């Protein structure tokens, strides 16, 4: 059984980090997809957030970090997927991703969308969220893999 | 991975939005238990017996879903079925803040046990039981919401 | 076009926030059913000819407006009164899960029956019949949000 | 009766011909009012989206598509209406349209704001998730008339 | 300024979430009330004399809180305490449109009362007496959730 | 008891005025604070926001304006502020103010965001809303302080 964790991960959060680990307890193989998705404007590029999230994420025998830069639905075709994993964190989350699952569903009626809700802990958290306090020189270790930390002080040094 | 998962409810009765449901569930999961809770928070329409024969004639078709009756906490159930997974159907129309509760009450319960939200058919996702009993109970057509079985013994349920 | 309207509610009691939606009904439609249902999911404060009295005295000033009981669903009732259009009042507060619920079973039911959401002014848009009778039962001023007939009605009801 | 049924409309959707056309079934007089919105940065010039939703509705014979930069209520004054339509899809639509309501009933009190809802089968699409599909090579032919599909088509070609 | 400020609910039981809540009330004004709800909407648990007791021992630790029963509206109960800041606990799962309504409605009553909301920590978010209530009667381990004086009460409750 | 009311005030308007109205009602000192929020893109300068809220606030003896381009729980800090104000309208702003008021927590644990309900009057308005009306040349004396309306029509003509 293959699933697919896409997102932007501009850059990968403790949240991302919860939301893969608890997808790899379910499914056989995780291919955690990267978006390049310019329209977003990315802090960082989709080579420097696979990177990341690549080192990130090396302690979890069965992910797979790849980018894409392909629709959704085609990328998940091509990886052989059958599940799309969503991270839920509040009603405002629930609305926008029920769209894209069902544009999923109309594009791949054979890839089942799930969704899987974070520790309480990340519930509140965003890369929106920990970009902008970074900005400020706030502190955000509590809120990011060590080397992804390492990588949003750099940046913005 | 031999992934088990229940998918539990009131199920009173079952519609064609709990068929869409437990389908999607069995595509994913190699079994998946329909767990039917037998306990009235409110007093439900049919008996649990009911209830049971009911989703076991509308699910006969999908080969690895096992219907069962429970009257523990779902996340209890879950524990002594040896189930990892916990189904909850995600309709336009859900209570998303009782979910969260609900999930991190079963995170807190059962901490290996993972709540799995799933998306019914666009067709099913306005309507639950208790809007479909309303409408039957006032002299409307529910038919197109369920299966052939539960429409006749809703029929003859409320005939007398 | 002769359109016909149907504005359906409990209105247990009528409040200035339904007195603010079916002025504004009237305003768009040529003939509006102010429709009181006759049953209790929950039992009403007011029976259902307190109901009618104190709706019909309160909007006697709006020369399209019936006010009329009705027991059956409300898409059942708007077809019997060939109504093509269903009111429903959108207050900042509503529910609007259940209203979406509510329309497509309404459509569902009788397709060419159309669900109107309309906005009441922001002085009602924070009440409810629910919460106006919760207040006054607990000895609280609901003055400004009532029908001064309603008002009467609602503290004669109280002191029994 | 005139109803006006304002928006972006960048590209009109056939969510957005389900709710015209119940609107022509409820009122005598239609205007389908495109906004120029140029905050919005659209896609598609006034002139294009004009044309379009002049095409996609020629079917319905009390409908009439006017293009407008002006503000919305003096548009609405202008065109002697006293019904302003809008589609309500989900929850996340509903807090922002009341705050256009409640202005537009500020500036205008006759013009009465009324929402309808559209079919099950457009309740998860929007222009913008339309687009995105689009810009990714995604078939979106199942979500807007023929006629917009084309232009879509060619204006991404 | 010397503010007086009412934190009015059913606490039934009082659970660490309002712990977490009356403990940041004391933090910012002098002389915080935990005004509990004689009153039965539904009936409660623990009667109004088992909540007070429950209450006054989790909330001994703090210097400026004093618990009090009460069986009017809370507008009118904080006009008699002499209190202008009246405290609402916003969990990530609360009804915010009935807070909306709660808020507007106390205005109404009392406009010099001013309604304040605080929220608990993220470990509390997601809980709710009513939950919590449901877990136990269920055989659900709560312990977590509950000072030990309430886990005691608790458990001797559901005993018999 | 010291309160920090902040925000990007872009510009102040009456449902600003009322929340701050109802924060020196409960405090001893309120500090509206002003956030430079250059990401926002502002249509009025920092300076010229600190001047319109200065003015728009004179009336109020315990309220002091200040601009601020720090991060917020720093400048809260800095202020000696316990109390973090924030106004609520509806449940679409409830979900964002939740994870700004977690990282604050996280940022500042003994710094208490508390959030009040403006009047029905301004619950459906906002800075953006207002600023859309008078782009279209919309009348929205109501909604702003004398000085501030001014201001917007002077930088608009
Ligand atoms: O709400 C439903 O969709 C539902 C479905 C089936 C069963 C039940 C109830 C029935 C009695 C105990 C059951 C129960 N409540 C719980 C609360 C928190 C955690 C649990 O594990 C719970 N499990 C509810
Ligand atoms: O919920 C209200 O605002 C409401 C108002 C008046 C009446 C009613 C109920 C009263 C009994 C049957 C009525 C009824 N429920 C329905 C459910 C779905 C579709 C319908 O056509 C329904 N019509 C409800
Ligand atoms: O819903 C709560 O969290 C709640 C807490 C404590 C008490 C109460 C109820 C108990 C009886 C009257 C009380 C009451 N309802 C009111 C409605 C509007 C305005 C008021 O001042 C009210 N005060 C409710």
């Amino acid at each position: 059984k293959r699933a697919i964790y896409p997102g932007t991960f501009d850059p990968i959060t403790n949240g991302h980090i919860d939301i893969v680990t608890r997808a790899t307890q379910m499914f056989d193989h995780v291919i955690l997809a990267i978006a390049a998705s310019p329209s977003k404007k990315p802090m960082f590029t989709l080579e420097e957030r696979v990177a990341l999230a690549q080192q990130a994420t090396a302690h979890l025998g069965n992910v797979e970090v790849v980018g894409f830069s392909d629709l959704m639905a085609n990328f998940a075709r091509n990886q052989h997927a059958t599940v799309l994993i969503r991270g839920l964190r509040a009603v405002a989350d629930f609305e926008y991703e029920m769209q894209l699952a069902h544009m999923n569903r109309h594009l791949m009626p054979e890839l089942e969308s799930v969704f899987l809700m974070p520790s309480k802990e990340w519930s509140f958290i965003s890369s929106s969220l920990v970009k902008e306090v970074a900005r400020h020189q706030g502190d955000v270790t509590h809120f990011l893999p060590e080397n992804v930390h390492q990588a949003l002080m750099a940046k913005l040094a």
